[PDB]
């Protein structure tokens, strides 16, 4: 492949480490960059790497490719996983990419969900929100540079050891009954136009971002437990709503109806769920 000097990385800057996502993203590794900024050589950098599986096809490194493209082209943003470099030349081809040392935002919430299990930490209704925030944010910056996410869920937004929002996985562009590396159903956050029409717009998105937000203030729940695939399709046609949760004011159950507008114009964008949740954070108590 043809090197990049923005990018590059020489391949002994980089000391691998243990595997990360459960393989959800592909073969992803916790590194070790020395020098990463040119400014500051002496510096070890924990990062996440990217890489071919062993028995990888011509395809799945095209995949691989294709995801480093997009990311130089869609540019930096706090609240998304940033590319930070890459090794081309010489080797195996590494995709360096922001380490979230907190692992995904469902798994992050689940850990954090009061006793029954016994946990060292503890959420506010404020952290609740301002996680809402965060990931709203990196939404607004991804719709703006044109980049429409296909997949938006708690599993697919990873938290740093500062508690920064990062949407990942997209850079990446369909079986109905494909479960995830903890058994749900990827089909309950897409809105039905994406569903039944395969279409996929920012406004399909915002739906995705409506379960989102359900998944947080369940603390990671499960959208539709025990309803398979055919059911799922029954409900939506039918214009069921998940019910409210426990522990969410009227004012984000509202926000998250509003997300699931049967009518893909009438949603918020967002722009304006970005405004709404900036004003109900400073509005909300951090005392419980
Ligand atoms: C070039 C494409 O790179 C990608 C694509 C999709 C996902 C990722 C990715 C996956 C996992 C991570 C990650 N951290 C973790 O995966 C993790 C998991 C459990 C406990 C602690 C950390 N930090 N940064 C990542 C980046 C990187
Ligand atoms: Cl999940």
């Amino acid at each position: 492949l043809p090197e990049d000097p923005r990018w590059e990385l020489p391949r002994d800057r980089l000391v691998l480490g243990k595997p990360l996502g459960e393989g959800a993203f592909g073969q992803v590794v916790l590194a070790e960059a020395i020098g990463l900024d040119k400014d500051k050589p002496n510096r070890v950098t924990k990062v996440a790497v990217k890489m071919l599986k062993s028995d990888a096809t011509e395809k799945d490194l095209s995949d691989l490719i294709s995801e480093m493209e997009m990311m130089k082209m869609i540019g930096k943003h706090k609240n998304i996983i940033n590319l930070l470099g890459a090794c081309t030349q010489d080797g195996p081809l590494y995709v360096i990419v922001e380490y979230a040392s907190k692992g995904n935002l469902r798994e992050y919430l689940q850990a954090r969900r009061p006793p029954g299990h016994n946990p060292e930490e503890q959420l506010s209704s404020k952290d609740l929100v301002s996680c809402a925030y965060q990931v709203a944010r990196g939404m607004e910056y991804l719709a703006s540079k044109k980049c429409i996410h296909r997949d938006l869920a708690a599993r697919n937004v990873l938290v740093t050891e500062d508690n920064v929002m990062k949407i990942a996985d997209f850079g990446l562009a369909i079986d109905y009954y494909k479960k995830t590396t903890n058994g749900r159903l990827p089909v309950k956050w897409m809105a039905p136009e994406a569903l039944f029409d395969r279409i996929y717009t920012h406004q399909s998105d915002v739906w995705s971002f409506g379960v989102l937000l359900w998944e947080i203030f369940t603390l990671g729940g499960s959208p539709y437990p025990g309803v398979p695939v055919e059911e799922l399709f029954k409900l939506l046609k039918e214009g069921h709503r998940m019910d409210k949760p426990s522990n969410c004011t009227n004012e984000l159950y509202m926000m998250m109806r509003d997300c699931w507008h049967a009518v893909p114009s009438q949603r918020p964008t967002f722009k304006q769920l970005v405004e709404d949740l900036d004003r109900i954070v400073a509005l909300t108590s951090n005392q419980e």
